């Protein structure tokens, strides 16, 4: 018998504020220019 | 016998606010210009 | 006997406010110029 | 029996604020020009 | 009988202010230019 | 000065043949069974 | 002065062929049952 | 003066033959049963 | 003067043939049963 | 004056056949069970 319970990912667990630039949670590929 | 329960992803846990550039979750390929 | 439950995703999970830029939840190919 | 529970993985825990670079949670592959 | 709790991994415990360079959590290839 | 080109994304860059099941590039959300 | 050419991102460079289950490039949540 | 070049992100390679059971490239959240 | 060039990530380099279980290029978060 | 190049990373470099289990590159959080 197993269980997994509660388990959590989290990017940003607080605020973001006045960015004025990039901010991305998962990038996979691409180009980002900031 | 499996289980699994209360597993949560969360990319942004908290407000944003006023940005002024680029606020992505995920992302695949593409260009970012921020 | 397997199970799966209250499992979630969320991308922004509080508010959005005033934003002058480019919110994206999930990104695939194409440009962003913010 | 075996169970796991009230694991957590977190990238950013506390505010972002005012950045003028690039913030990125997870990053495969791709280009990131700050 | 096993058992794993209150296990947690993470990247940015605090505060993040300011940057005008590049921050990332993970990651796997690429090119990160600051 | 920027400039960004000949960026490409493809799911499948060569043939499909004779599936008998589900072949999906993008999916978000939803059920398939196989 | 920057720039970034001749990126790629393929899911499957190859041939798929006769499959039974299911194949996908990106998911994002759902439920798959092959 | 910078320059990225002929940089190449492949999930799958090669041939999938036959399969089964469930490929995916990328997935974010959700539930896999093969 | 800065750069890359003929740089390359591949999850899978050659050919995947009969799985009957699951096979993941890229997994954050989520389920996967075998 | 500084290059890099010719650079790479494979996470499977040669075939896969008749997996019953589970085959992941990256995982980032998630429960596996195989």
């Amino acid at each position: 018998g197993y269980e997994v319970h509660h388990q959590k990912l989290v990017f940003f667990a607080e605020d973001v504020g006045s960015n004025k630039g990039a901010i991305i949670g998962l990038m996979v590929g691409g180009v980002v220019i900031a």
